[PDB]
């Protein structure tokens, strides 16, 4: 088995674009790749991460059990609609069923790792857990990415689910102060696998792929699987 | 024990998805939690979603898939293009019996018609009904030729002893016309027409959706499935 | 030296698939092989549209020995038809003398079908599939090249041989130019479902029979056609 | 010590740590209660930020006890590189709070940033301090978007270190809360007790306003018994 998680420090951090543009490098170097998001909420709005990683790195095996129209936690969603979330059991079998020789999986939850994803207060890191997947955390360059980020490692090393590293889902154009300041810390307190380009998600499938393989060490991506 | 519909079409294009909205509605209306699963979807280029569709128009929020692909082709004919296999039969078929739980009506919709490979290695929704032990509804056309597609399809189910839950009318025209009016009678001759939906339904708003989807069925049948 | 003609039923994934082109097509590249060749359609509607097949393939073949039995005035199903217009349908028997009584050695018969295979063409759910197991009849069955195909042709298939008609092959209908790709997949999955004879171009049944003549012979692996009969 | 101290912390910077030392201590006071207020690392000085400044001038006190000030609105480590200062000892923090020390006293700590945030070399943090001087921690919350995550991840990393939790307030609360805030604030009661939900600007009242906004805003009997 081969599943990671890529969680973030929050919501609209690039966990998104990072699966996409991992997705995007590991197949480059011929790996075959999944993509799941069980819990998909914003429908109403045109959220759809699914979709998003499909035109950008162009995978196929792109999975999920549940969207919601309102955007807010996946709970709260439920809840405005009146209908209950998935069961950690459709969200555990689903992932582990995708997994296949050779096949790098990724899993999308909804915003940050504690955000409950399945009945009852079942996150993202319990289904890690479960699936024995390493985490990748994506993380801004911002203001507060530190505390954030520190927050996320701990909450990981206190189920001992290991982290596969950091990434920085966006990298300042004119590359900032707080900025330059953040990647130097980070970059001492975990390995950063790969920092994305600010506008990356806007790209077409050939600028994202050069992108994307630029982005990341060839060599710790094809031995992921 | 096992509530699953699988819902099947004598081809691509007429109104299976717009059947499941409109069954998931009423059975919603009768009370009855629904899940919809549709385990490969393609045209994703296109703009090609059904499960969006069912969403929008019946509020489902259980709505479960495995692969996407871009091409407008059959599920087969787009992996091959794309380099990239279709999901597994066991995948399917565990995906669907998760989703399941008492007092729920989940329901399968396939690409195109009743024999098309939605998995790997050649295998059908026929297949995936077989294991699963799942009753198919079969979405017919109004329109000249319906009769022989849809004897053909209801002689394939039955092949592999796959129930018959009865045929939908996917788009019943406005006004009839000779040959659709003797279909639906003909139709009528050979299975248990459970609906017939209102030509146009599919741009319905969710509103109007859910009206025209409570007078369509019949609740006791809809309940019955349950 | 076969004694008796060999008779195909040419069936289709439905009505409007090229089922009397691909008769009008094979009875050319047939009789340019030296196979005299009867064409039968025991069951036309549609007749007050002007829809006559026979017609049609005595037009573009030029094939004469024609053989019909129903004519219904609706463009409808045989039992609508017929029950529009006052008439009833035909009796199996009726249907197989028709085919029986064109008997000559090394005669070619194509017997085209009303619509697809399990159309109803007399009383009570008797259909082209069982006229074929009375006659002894293979199929040849007529596709498009379109979306839907596949499915259509694999449940045609799966019928002729629940009843152990044997299948004689496949002929695209009309094949577009140029292809594009869906049409092009559809002809690589049909060729691993069987053999499919020809694929006739789109428009062909608006060519000269000049014309169509030149196109029939191209279209049909003459081996094939010439083994059609001994 | 003979103090009470309380750790006043944030699922970040912005969520409204200062103004919830104001308002408690205001609150605190009008119980009969001796307040001190310290702030132990201050960044922003260039942006115009002195956080203990601002306590005295919406409550009105006078204890008010600081050590480092940068001017960049940076983490501290990063605006003490950028000045060519030195962030201060671990110890020096400690005994910053110890002087404070008096029998009765309520003593409030407010952090820079949110728990994990360096005050001191090396990764000594607010949580560390707390464990120091026996601390309890009141966590500052938004009722925004990405608010059960940050406050579950915070409330998570206290109880690693057995650093007593004395409860929830979200720095600003709209009248009229939509659908998020609202559904926010009752998931935020279902994890924790929420002491209080300042009212949206609080922080620009005038302090008899600003008083009477407190007073109203926490429950006295839980004030009043924190130096129980
Ligand atoms: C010859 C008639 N004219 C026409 O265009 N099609 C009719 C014959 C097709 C019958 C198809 C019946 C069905 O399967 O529904
Ligand atoms: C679901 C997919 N969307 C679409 O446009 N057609 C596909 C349906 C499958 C049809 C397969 C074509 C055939 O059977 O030949
Ligand atoms: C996917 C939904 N769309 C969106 O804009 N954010 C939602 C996801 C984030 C949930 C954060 C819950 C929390 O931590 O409070
Ligand atoms: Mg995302
Ligand atoms: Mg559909
Ligand atoms: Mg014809
Ligand atoms: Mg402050």
């Amino acid at each position: 088995m081969t599943i990671l998680v890529v969680t973030g420090t929050g919501t609209g951090v690039g966990k998104t674009v990072v699966c996409a543009a991992l997705a995007s490098a590991a197949r480059q170097a011929g790996i075959d790749v999944a993509v799941c998001k069980p819990v998909q909420t914003g429908t109403a709005r045109g959220d759809d991460d699914l979709a998003e990683v499909g035109r950008l790195a162009g995978v196929t095996q792109l999975a999920g059990l549940a969207r919601y129209p309102q955007p807010m936690a996946p709970a709260a969603a439920a809840e405005h609609a009146g209908m209950a979330l998935p069961a950690r059991d459709q969200i555990v079998r689903l992932i582990a069923d995708l997994d296949r020789p050779g096949r790098l999986t990724l899993v999308e939850g909804a915003g940050g790792l504690l955000v409950e994803l399945a009945e009852p207060g079942v996150t993202l890191r319990d289904v890690a857990v479960d699936v024995a997947a390493a985490a990748l955390v994506v993380v801004t360059a911002d203001l507060g990415t530190l505390n954030h980020t520190k927050l996320t490692l701990e909450a990981l090393a206190a189920q001992q689910v290991s982290c596969a590293g950091l990434v920085i889902g966006s990298w300042p154009d004119p590359p900032g102060l707080v900025a330059a300041s953040n990647r130097s810390a980070l970059a001492r307190i975990a390995m950063v696998r790969a920092a994305l380009p600010a506008g990356a998600a806007s790209l077409d499938a050939g600028d994202f792929a050069a992108m994307s393989a630029a982005a990341f060490d060839r060599n710790w991506v094809a031995g992921l699987v």
